[PDB]
This record gives structure tokens, sequence and C-alpha cells, in this order.
């Protein structure tokens, strides 16, 4: 196996060098190559067990066995004599700019996972271009550089949500001391959105500057991919031209669903126009029941609106639907209503209003699975029916690159496509956990196979999430229905209990909060899923994953101390199984 | 060994039953039980590897090797036919009841280590008395069931944290487009205070209902262990009496302590007086430096307090040292005075105000090492110098209970002391760490060796922590300071990292919170240390003090993937090393 990934390494780093950590010829490449500013990966062979026999494989490239050897694009350059001639030559610079393309790496999308790959990949030398464009929405919404958790996504939803736990916050004040009377408070839309929105700003500012310092070339245009090593570019003023590369990473992302019915694109607005809309949403109707869906809809009315969510089957499918079921209650217990079993067939009676900054008004119609009908009117009505790829706007069918039947694209464990110098990462990954994290992780560990001959893969199993609902809930593992159709209802145990913040006693609900350990009976009771509905349930929740990664079963959260007081120790103590029927509560 | 643990399980149990799942005798004494109400350990031998061994090994006590086998304080008393022979002649009731002694078990102390001990002894038919007696503080504070923990520790103080915390909520829910100015709210203290011993008064009252309801009886009275079996109880009226017991379990805990100064008992206080007292503290003198000294300090400013800590030489001794620095460094960037390096030397200007509810006036005269005096007007002055037991006050020296040189009780590690009926939990066990989560599981894992044959011992090892200051620091595991004394510097890699939460963008500090990995080199980069500050810090931490109990390395933490967007997160990225010199911040 050593020699195969001595020549896939050689064949696809930019810049590497074969080192020894305690050898002088070595430094004195290192220090040419520091002044000359050449970057470039290393491999120090004393650091690895079958470094005596990689010394000996790279014979088939190099025709020696000592170190240093440095290698450009695939070619043998030289020992430690030969890399100083070039340098004293003025030669060294042109040698290891010398390429057949345009760039080393072309990144298709300026996003989560595309802007961690290119700036891991540029670390190792390689000559990397970042492409990035955002198609406007149909009212004409768009945004700068670093994508749909940037921008539309995970920043500003939970910059919201805590706009909406501070008016809890604010009442719970009163209780503990504070002389303020929440109800003579009111909250300030436009002065949330800007704050936001500036906050944003200084992110798409930071994408820029940290792509110049690591002499990343950004373009700000959108990429097609006519042939495995050409991209077609078009620029803001519809310039079209071609840039080649070596290795190409697909990373455009995804955008929301509209229904097909009359009035929903005219006069509807989806998640992407929702963070920067210049005025309040006011009697808001949420159509959708994705995790995007109650949570837009919980921060609205928590901001004090009137908000209704239209549901046609069931909340949160896919996740623990014990678990989605409480975090509906939660909400329809504190304002949110719901309209249960139910479709829209939308009709505008007010334009907004962009002057005075305030919303139009619209008539929507639907009807109950038990015939009745649908009509209210909403000043502003929201689509959360899900997201897909477009990738026909972006690749070629001829080039080869396989799809699946949702559009996503069909790789490897390695992110490599049908095209063996194309790989695809993030949302567009078919059959991967749509979130952040995973892409940065899944791009900056491909930059490192791909230009620094590391061999590490990522893990998709077992990744931890959070729903950041007015009571968030965090999850890591199967859900409980899922343990029981893999492993059968007898070789399944749960532990559960509810529990009370101390913060919720002075402020003045006893059993809500929830949380339960999904185990294996017949493998040392291993934990399988891990759930939790409570406040920061995303704190409580990511240093477990660790634990579960491990492998932990209930005997190891057993043996493990609590830190009190917190809502977290009680995973540490919990002793209530669901088959002896006793009662969760306090 | 099989032998060893039957013979001191039969010894010790009050009422147990060895049985089979699948036996219909089993069951036809355990429905006359039940129906008795006689509450009893079960062991099901079909559930154990050494199961069969332990049916043979029965017989040197009763002369069968059948189940089931039923067992009163050390006597076999009979099989199936035997047991509903005494039932159906009305003489079952008096052999359980037989005993040498008036309890099976007496607590002296109804803390949190007591009371759990307590509760769960009684479930095995042990019968039980808690005793419990607060002594009142110098200026006559006392309170009711439940020890320090619920009563004047973790509880009220983690509260009044939480109204702490609340001001800079106000503050942020400005910049989130609340429409409040904070600079015209002001706190009061009896209202938080009223709140506060409101939820401290439920929980004195549910203790007291879980114990009748366990059928314990609850002695509101001091108790004196006089020999091995007999303890003195004196009651409110200066009753003296004497109580008889077959285990005794010594969990009295600890009360502050005073430095020897003139003033310091008739015009300070401590945390015992802080959490009941009646007038606002006004403008405060802290002496000490422990956390408690630093929790009380931190709140108090955030209500708007004029604080001063008095510090003889370091912060928080015993902790990291470095993140005992960056906890004081926030707190005097935000509103709490240190007088560093300087002692105490008390004078009366005022007396407390009981009528108007209003503080004294106090003069405190002291030195620093520079020579220069200290002398100050403060309203209030709270000493945290330390705490200690009082077991002469508990423990007749002729009984043979073994103290070290602290006066705490040496214990082995099922908290045996050297009388042998006698057992030592909670804070005055000597070595351990004087935690509240620590107690409880201590008298629970006791109370089921003592009662029900258990074998698990407690686990003192890497109990996680956190300090509740305005800004909280959670640790699990060794200083780095710590780690490098017992394997060397070059032993030793820290990865670290600053961070801030997203909460605090759109509030206005960038590179203040702090985390850190201490790691071993040689041992796979074992993770020795964990350390964190920020908000939330004890939830960001317990799930990982279960993945350090199992062993985690540094690999571990890279291959889990985070949650977005959480503190917590920054754990499962980390890479810059101290070694490197490369800055940690953002
Ligand atoms: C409302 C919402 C909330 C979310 N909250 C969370 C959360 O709390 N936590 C979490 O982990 N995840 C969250 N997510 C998911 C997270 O945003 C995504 O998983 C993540 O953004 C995926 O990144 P990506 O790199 O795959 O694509 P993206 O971030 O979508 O980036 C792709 C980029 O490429 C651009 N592009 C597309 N086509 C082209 C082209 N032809 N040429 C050039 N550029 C192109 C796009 O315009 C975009 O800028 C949320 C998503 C949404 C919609
Ligand atoms: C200010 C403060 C804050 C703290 N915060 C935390 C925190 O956040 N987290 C944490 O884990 N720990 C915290 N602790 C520590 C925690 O309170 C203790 O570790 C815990 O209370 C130990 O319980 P115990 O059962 O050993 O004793 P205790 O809880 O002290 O109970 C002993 C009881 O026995 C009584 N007693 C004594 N002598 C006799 C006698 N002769 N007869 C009858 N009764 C008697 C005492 O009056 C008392 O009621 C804090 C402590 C303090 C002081
Ligand atoms: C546009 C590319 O179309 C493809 C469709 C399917 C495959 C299926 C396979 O790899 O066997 C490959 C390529
Ligand atoms: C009051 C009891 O005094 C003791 C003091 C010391 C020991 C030391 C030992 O156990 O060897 C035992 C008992």
């Amino acid at each position: 196996g050593t020699s195969q990934w001595l020549r896939k390494t050689v064949d696809s780093a930019a810049v590497i060098l074969f080192s020894k950590t305690t050898c002088p010829y070595c430094k004195k490449v290192k220090d040419v190559l520091a002044e000359a500013k050449i970057k470039h990966a290393t491999i120090e062979l004393d650091q690895l067990s079958n470094g005596s026999a990689i010394q000996k494989c790279l014979a088939s490239f190099s025709k020696i066995e000592t170190v240093p050897q440095m290698f450009v694009r695939g070619k043998f350059i030289g020992d430690s004599q030969t890399v100083l001639k070039y340098y004293s030559n003025d030669e060294l610079a042109g040698i290891v700019n010398e390429s057949k393309y345009d760039y080393d790496l072309i990144v298709i999308g300026g996003g989560s996972g595309g802007l961690a790959a290119g700036k891991e990949a540029a670390k190792y030398g390689a000559k990397t271009a970042v492409l990035d464009y955002v198609e406007p929405t149909p009212i004409g919404t768009t945004w700068g550089l670093g994508g749909t958790c940037v921008n539309v996504g995970c920043i500003p939803k939970k910059l919201m949500h805590q706009a909406g736990l501070l008016s809890h916050a604010l009442e719970d004040a009163e209780h503990f001391g504070w002389s303020l009377d929440r109800s003579k408070i009111s909250h300030n839309w436009s002065t949330m959105v800007e704050g936001v929105q500036s906050h944003i700003g200084s992110l798409n500012w930071g994408y820029k500057v940290a792509l110049r310092d690591n002499q990343v070339t950004y373009l700000n245009a959108k990429g097609r991919l006519i042939s495995p090593h050409e991209v077609q570019i078009t620029d803001k003023n519809q310039k079209v031209s071609t840039i080649t590369g070596n290795k190409i990473i697909l990373a455009t992302g995804e955008r929301p669903k509209y229904p097909e019915i009359p009035g929903a694109v005219e006069y509807g607005i989806t998640s992407d126009d929702l963070f920067s809309l210049p005025y309040f949403p006011g009697k808001t109707l949420v159509i959708g029941a994705s995790y995007v869906a109650l949570e837009c809809a919980g921060f609205l009315a928590s901001l004090g609106g009137d908000v209704t969510v239209m549901v046609r089957s069931i909340l949160l499918r896919g996740f623990d639907q014990q678990m989605a079921e409480k975090v509906g209650d939660y909400m329809e217990n504190h304002g949110v209503k719901f309209a249960k079993l139910c479709v829209p067939d939308i009709k505008q009676l007010k334009v907004v209003d962009t002057e005075n900054n305030k919303p139009g008004l619209l008539l929507v119609k639907g009807h109950y699975t038990d015939g009745k009908k649908f009509e209210e009117e909403f000043e502003t009505v929201i689509f959360a029916v899900g997201r897909e790829p477009q990738l026909s706007k972006v690749l070629c069918e001829t080039v080869g690159v396989k799809l699946d039947k949702n559009g996503r694209v069909v790789c490897t464990d390695d992110e490599q496509t049908t095209v063996s110098n194309v790989y695809a990462i993030g949302d567009i990954n078919a059959g991967k956990p749509q979130l952040t994290p995973v892409a940065i992780q899944a791009g900056r560990y491909l930059a490192r196979r791909l230009f620094a001959g590391a061999t590490e893969l990522t893990d998709y199993s077992n990744v931890a999430t959070t729903v950041f609902t007015p009571l968030e809930y965090g999850a890591c593992g199967l859900s409980e229905e899922d343990a029981i159709e893999k492993y059968g209802d007898k070789d399944i145990e749960v532990y559960h209990s509810n529990f009370k913040p101390l913060e919720w006693t002075v402020a003045h609900e006893d059993n809500v909060c929830y949380m339960k350990l999904v185990c294996r009976k017949s493998d040392n009771m291993r934990v399988l899923g891990l759930h939790v509905l409570g406040p920061n349930a995303g704190e409580i929740t990511q240093g477990y994953a660790v634990a579960i990664k491990m492998g932990a079963t209930k005997a190891d959260f057993d043996r493990t101390i609590g830190i009190h007081p917190t809502c977290s120790e009680t995973f540490t103590t919990l002793h209530v199984t669901k088959k002896s029927g006793v009662s969760p509560i306090v």
C-alpha cells in the first residue's frame, strides 16, 4: 500500500518536500524556500513508521533514496545541490510556477465548504482560485461572500433567536429583582436587522481579506464546468472567458424551493429574503414544518409577531418524533398558532411600502384534510418547503459527473466524483448531513489529501445537531424509532427524565424540559442516540458527541460525576426506563 | 473472592432476597412481601456470571442451595414454604422488624450526602434515621433541612449569579432592538432575596416530604457519636437521649472560618449570612480569594454594588493559574476593585438598622506588603477565608475514628473509617473533592454496598468543576502546571484558542474567552486537562468529562464534528500549540 500512496501523493501535490527533521541539507532547502516565499507541503520521514520504505519508493521517481527530495506538480525537481542551483541562477521561481493549467485548484462556490477548502489548499503551495456568485431572489435580494450560513443561514438566524430569547430574559429580570416592566417595552425590527447586517458585512469583508492574505484569487463570477479541466466564467458585466485548473471542487450549495401555486413566487418570500428584510413582517404565515420553518416562526413570535405555521402532515420529518412533538407543543403554548393537516392553494391585497418600510397584505386560500376551507389575511407569507441544488446551471452534462435522483453529486468516501480530478463537498454531496461544520471538515481534510499527502477521511457518522427553536433541541445519533427498526424492540432500552433549569425556579414550567438515552442491550448498553430539550441545548450536546464517537456506554455515563448546578448534569444520573412504565416527571 | 463477597453481603443487608427471574416460588415470596409492604433488596442469580457459585456458597448460611432464600440482619429466615408460614401465622412483620439496634442506619447530617444516603438505604428495607441541626452563625442566622448547597451554597449563589447575568442581558437587549434604557433601571436586593428564599423553602419542605414518603425518621437534633453503635441526641428543648444503630454515616460538612483579628466575628459576615441578608450589603469588602470569594464579589458588583476584594497572595490557589488570572482580569475590567498583596488587621461606625433594613458602617484597617497602610470605610465586610469541620462536637475521641491534621476523617476507598461500622462521606472525607454531586454519588453508592450487595465504588478522579464568576470558568482534569510537574515539560503539548460568542458580536470583547487542552505526547496525545473561560461554561464542560473518563485523545476531539453556532464547538478544531509561539487570538 505504501507504493500506491506515494504515487498518488507525488502526482497531485503542487509543491512538496520530503525531509527529515534532523538533516542539515533539508534545513538549507527550507531556508531557501522560506526566503523566496515559496509555500509548500513537507513530509518528515523520520516521524512515520514506514518512513524507511517511503525513502526507497521515492527512487521510482527520482532515482535517489536520500533526503531532501523536492517535487513540483508530479515532477522531481532536485536534491539540495540542484535546488540551490536553480535559486542561484534566478531559475527557481519559474520552475515552481510552471503548470499546464492556470490554477492547481479552482473552487466553484464561495461558501462554508469552498472557502475552507481554498484557504487550506493555498497553504501548501496550490495556486488557487475561488469563484462565488449569488443569483438574486425573485424580489431581487443578494448578498456578499461567505455562502448560506454566513449571509442567510446559521449566523443571522441564531442572532435573531438571541433577540427572541432576550424577550424572556426581560420578563425573568422582574422576578430576579430588576425594576423594569416588560409589558411597556417593545421591539424595533429594523434596528435589529441593521446590527445583524453590520456583523454579516464584517464577515463578507473578513473573507475577502483572508483570501488575499493567502494569495488566493477571488473572482466574483458565475462558474460553469464545461470539460474536466475548463471552467467558463461570466462576470458582472456579462463578459465570458475561460480558465483552466488541475483539480476542481464543486461547492455550490442549494437554494429554497417554492410550491407550484398561483402567487407564490410573486407575493411570498423565503429565508433568503427574511434576514435582510427592510420592514417588520407583521402578521405572518409560515408554510412548512422543517427546522428552518420552526426556527423562523419561533423568533418572529418572541419579537411580538402574530405568527401561524401551516403543517401539511408532521413536524421535523426525519427527526425523533417524540422530541419533535415536544418542540411543537412548547411553541403552541408560547404564542405560535398551528394550522394542522392543511395545504395552500396567494392573492395580493396591498403592495409592500418601500418608502415608509411597511409590509403589504395578502389573502391565503387553502384547505384542510377534513374538507374545511382555509382563508385568512397575512402581512407576510414565508415558504419553508425545502431546498435543492441547481447543478445544470453549474455542470455541463457532457463532462460525465454522475448525479442522483435529487440532483446531488454521487461521490466516493473521499469526495471524488465520477470524473477523477473533480470533487464535491457540502450540501451538494449526496447522502451527507447538510451542516456547516461538516462542509468545513470535508473541505479542509480534502485539501490536505490533495496537496499535502494526507490520508484522513471525514467521518460523517453520529454528527450532532441542534434546532434553535424557542426551547432548543439537541441530538446525537439515532432517533428512538430508527434504533428500534434497526435492532428490534427487545434489544433497545431507553433511559429518560424531565428536568427544570434552576434559572426557571425564581422566574416561575416544571416538567417540560426532557432528555433521553437510547441504548443497545446486547452491546454493553452502548449509547446509540442522545436527545435533550432545554436551554443552551447545543452547548449541552457538543461534548457528549466526543464520547459517543468513542463508543460510550450507559456505564460510562454513570461513572462520570456531574457539575452542579447545571442542566447537563442530569445525563449523569439517569435511571428510569421506558419499559418500566415509571413516570419521568420530577 | 465470591465467598468473601457473599459473607459481607449477608452480614450487612437489612432484608435481602436471593432469587431467579424465572422461578415461580420466588414470585410467590415477592408477592407476599409486596402485599405486606416489606421493602427489601433482591439479587437475581440468573443474571450474574458467578451466580451458580453464589448458589453453592449460600449453603454456608442456610444449608440449602435452592432459590428463593430470605435473610434478615445476617440470619437465614426461610425458603418459600417457611416465609409463607410466618405470613399465615401473622409472624412475618415481627421477624423482619427484629433487631439488636433501634435503626439499621443512623445518618448524622442532613445535607447533600446524608440525605442521598438515607433515602437510598431505606429503599432496601434499612430502618433509617437522619439527624440534622444547624448551629446558628454568630449573628444568629439559621435555616432548614438540606445542608450547605441547598441553603447557603450552590443553589442561592447560582440564583444570584443569574440575577447578575441579567444586568448584562438588559444592556445587550438594547443592541438587539429592544426599546429599554438600561441606565434607568435599578435592582431591588430584598425582592431578589425573597424569591430565592421562597425557592429554598420549597426545597426544605420537599426533603421533609421525601423522608416521610420513604419511611425515614427525621430528627431535628444535634447528634454525637459516643460509642460505635450509640448516638446521643440533643433536641430543640435541650432534652438529651440516646439511640442505637448498626451502621453509622458521618455526613456533617464544614462551616466558614474567620481570621483572628479584632472585630471580625462581631462586625463581619460570611457566606452563611449573605444569602438571607435582609438589607443590601452596599459598599462591600470581600476578604479572601477562593471561588466563594470571587463568585460573591462578582454578583454583588453586577447588582450595582461598589465592591473591593482584598487578596493576600494569589487568586484561586490550587486551580490552573493562567486561567485564574484571566478570571480575575475580567472582573477588574468589569467593575470589581482589587487590593492586592494586602491583609486585614474591623471597627464599628454604625450598627445595622433592622427596622429600615439598611446596613451599618465599618472601618477596615490593614497593610500591604510594600509597607503602605490600608484604611477605608465599608458598609459590609464578608470573610471568605476557607471552611473547616468541627468533628470534636460530633465525635467522641474515645470511639476510635482517625482524623488527619486538618480534622477530616481518614477513610478507605469504600468510605470506611477506622471503626468498621462507621463511614464518612462528603466534605469531611479527607482528600476528596468537596462538591455536591460527589457527596451524592458517594452516599448512594455506599447505601447500595451496605444494604443491597453492590460492589461499585465511587470514582473520585477527573471530577469536573465550574466557578460561577461573571465570566465562568469550567475545568476537567489537571492544570497545565500540575501536568508539567508530573510528566516533564518535554512530554506535554498544549493546544489553545481564543473565541468570541456569537451573542457578543451585535452586543459589542474579541479575544477574552479562551480554551485549552493539556495533552501527554508519549501517551497518544491523551487529554490530561480541559479548560474553558466563557458563558455557560458548566454546560460546555460537562459532556467532555465523559470522554475524558474514557481516555479521550486529541485525535478523538479532531474526528468529532462541531455543532454550529456554539461556543463549545471550538474544542473540535483546535490546532495552535503553545510550543509554536503562534498567537491564539482570532
Ligand atoms: C435558514 C438556514 C439556517 C441554517 N442553520 C444552520 C445551523 O444553525 N447550523 C448548521 O450547521 N447549518 C445550518 N444551515 C446549513 C448551512 O447553511 C449549510 O449546510 C452550509 O451553508 C453548506 O455550505 P456549502 O459550502 O455546501 O454551500 P453554501 O454555503 O450554500 O455556498 C455555496 C455558494 O456558491 C455560490 N454559487 C452557486 N452556484 C455558483 C456558480 N455556478 N458559480 C459561482 N458561485 C456559485 C452560492 O451562491 C453560494 O454563495 C442552515 C441553512 C439555512 C438555509
Ligand atoms: C458558598 C458555597 C458555594 C458552593 N457552590 C457549590 C457549587 O456551585 N457546586 C458544588 O458542587 N458544590 C458547591 N459548594 C459545595 C457544596 O455545598 C458542598 O460540597 C456540599 O454541601 C457537601 O455536602 P455534605 O453532605 O458533605 O455537607 P453539608 O451539605 O454541609 O451538610 C451537613 C449538614 O449536617 C449538619 N450537622 C453538622 N453537625 C451536625 C451534628 N452534630 N448533628 C446533626 N447535624 C449536624 C449541618 O448543619 C448541615 O446541615 C458550595 C459551598 C459553598 C459554601
Ligand atoms: C453526466 C454523467 O452521467 C453519469 C450517470 C451515471 C453514471 C453511473 C456510473 O458511474 O455507473 C455515471 C455518469
Ligand atoms: C481517635 C482515633 O485515633 C486514631 C488515630 C490514628 C490512627 C492511625 C491508624 O489507624 O494506624 C487510628 C485511630
